[PDB]
């Protein structure tokens, strides 16, 4: 049996969920991705694998008060996107880069209800802030900034310890959208990863070290 779904606080009106998931070739996963909270308002960045444990995400907040307000899906995996068709379903707003529900339309999934076009978006002015590096994980990933709390969620794209699932990658563009990201998020007090542990801004030295690595390795 998968572990179950877990909640944890990460700073004020931030909060970590982690679920999992038994993947092929990769045993069960962990997914971390947050919680944001504005006021009496909860954003999703990112829902857990299923449909099941982003309803228990939703009830969790919505029990303690927080209206959902939205999500945001930081690239087309069901990793991030698998509770899409749930929270479409309660009519929850859904979004997703304009080349992330590309994909997923491409790939016969649901899709978010919302898109947004461009290198950065405002999820919520401000508070919430979306930005694009470039193709890496995958073509679409992008990264969620919280400029009141110096957090970064970044997703699949941050993978400080090895690359992971290269299936959809660009090892070719990995190294120029992680100097990107480095540059603009140095002084990130947390940075968030899917896959492994919440560190510091170091996280982001070591993605690209490691996509350096990477694009070396395949020559
Ligand atoms: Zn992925
Ligand atoms: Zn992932």
């Amino acid at each position: 049996s998968l572990p179950d779904l877990k909640i944890e606080k990460l700073d004020e009106g931030v909060y970590v969920h982690t679920s999992f998931e038994e993947v092929n070739g990769w045993g069960v996963v962990p997914k971390h991705g947050l919680v944001v909270l504005v006021n009496a308002e909860a954003y999703l960045i990112d829902t857990p694998f299923t449909a099941k444990d982003t309803e228990k995400l939703v009830t969790w907040f919505v029990e303690r008060g927080y209206k959902i307000k939205g999500s945001i899906s930081s690239h087309f995996h069901s990793d991030s996107t698998g509770g899409i068709e749930w929270l479409n379903s309660r009519s929850i707003p859904t979004y997703a880069s304009e080349l992330t529900n590309e994909l997923l339309k491409k790939d016969g999934k649901v899709q978010a209800t919302n898109s947004f076009s461009g290198v950065n978006y405002w999820l919520v002015k401000n508070k919430i802030e979306v930005f694009y590096p470039g193709p890496g994980h995958t073509p679409d990933n992008v990264v969620v900034w919280l400029p009141e709390r110096k957090i970064l969620f970044g997703g699949c794209f941050i993978k400080p310890y090895g690359l992971g699932n290269l299936g959809d990658a660009n090892i070719e563009a990995w190294p120029k959208s992680a100097k990107l990201l480095k540059s603009k998020y140095g002084k990130a007090k947390l940075v968030v990863p899917s896959h492994s542990e919440v560190g510091d801004a170091s996280l982001l030295k070591l993605t690209l070290e490691q996509a350096v690595k990477g694009l070396n390795e395949s020559k």
